[PDB]
């Protein structure tokens, strides 16, 4: 919906054939709910997506559920937790631990900190190792970054690249935010023409206007 959300969703083009993308299950972890529009968009446009959303503030979930059309279902669950704690627990799950195709950080907090979007702990290298441990090998880690301190920004970017050696960057028109798209295997990266092709294919489907709501039919039938 908003410009930085459209850019984050665009990162799904780094996964695989965008024809296939709608037609196959996709596991997505999203940290930071806001008004719910980002996970709601994915839920509504990708009928086989399974989303875990982590949100620190129960009031954000309350308002989104009461007034902004957000809801939980079998395919979209919200956990009230600090994303740092939540990812640390998931990463400690053993061979049982989850494996997400996509991890999105849309987290924005404390004015004290040297950056608030995300808080710096989310991009510290020992935490980034926990993120890597719950991502599929060919998955994508997508980060909304606001960092006006350019010295800090270079340190953040260097640390990200140390753990995710394939980095792409999108600056957003009319705002300071940039979206980082982080992957694990630079040798498998798409050539520029392929990069262009996959993006255009994704946007064609998401603009296409459709469907049937199959939820909660049993009450009416019985």
């Amino acid at each position: 919906c908003c410009e930085h959300h459209k850019a984050m969703i665009a990162g799904l083009a780094l996964l695989r054939n965008p024809e296939l993308l709608l037609e196959i299950p996709l596991a997505l972890l999203v940290v930071g709910l806001g008004g719910g529009s980002l996970p709601l968009f994915v839920h509504d446009h990708f009928p086989k997506s399974c989303i875990d959303a982590v949100e620190i503030d129960p009031s954000m979930l309350e308002v989104a559920t009461q007034w902004f059309g957000f809801s939980q279902s079998d395919r979209m669950k919200v956990h009230i937790a600090d994303g740092l704690d939540y990812i640390a627990s998931l990463a400690g799950g053993g061979e049982a631990r989850p494996c997400y195709d996509v991890i999105m950080f849309d987290v924005d907090s404390d004015p004290t900190l040297g950056m608030s979007c995300p808080p710096p702990a989310f991009v510290e290298q020992s935490f980034l190792q926990k993120v890597k441990s719950i991502l599929t090998p060919e998955g994508v880690f997508i980060l909304n970054l606001v960092c006006r301190d350019l010295g800090l920004k270079d340190s953040v970017l260097a640390g990200l690249k140390a753990v995710f050696p394939l980095l792409y960057v999108r600056r957003i028109e009319g705002e300071v935010n940039e979206i980082l798209f982080c992957q694990l295997h630079p040798e498998q990266k798409l050539a520029t023409p392929e990069l262009l092709e996959t993006a255009q294919a994704l946007e064609r489907t998401l603009r296409k206007p459709r469907g049937w709501d199959d939820t909660y039919v049993l009450s009416d039938m019985l």
